[PDB]
């Protein structure tokens, strides 16, 4: 499965462009193209925003979102 | 509240640690802490994996997931 970095994205009409990693031309990416199963976990390197809260494991990230 | 980068995560037991951006101690991040509303859009700089497919806008990213 191919990979790449999101180059830019406007929330108004809900799409952006992805630069593919292994070379090639930029891809159009509509928000509706997001597979929600693809984001049920967190990934190494992934930038995220969150609330900070004290839980059982101590200081923890709540309400995690993409940043 | 705050932002940060996911430093390390383990898909088996479903938890990892986030290093906060604006200084501080690393935070425990369980996958159930993920707010799905937080990922319905794509973010600038976000690393993603995808199918490639020809749609109306031309070459497009399909089935987009976090990478």
């Amino acid at each position: 499965m191919a990979t790449g970095i999101v180059k830019w994205f406007n929330d108004a009409k809900g799409f952006g462009f992805i630069t593919p990693d292994e070379g090639g031309e930029d891809l159009f990416a509509h928000f509706s193209a997001i597979n929600m199963e693809g984001f049920k976990t967190l990934k190494e390197g992934q930038r995220v925003s969150f609330d900070v809260t004290t839980g059982p494991k101590g200081k923890q990230a709540a309400n995690i979102q993409a940043a």
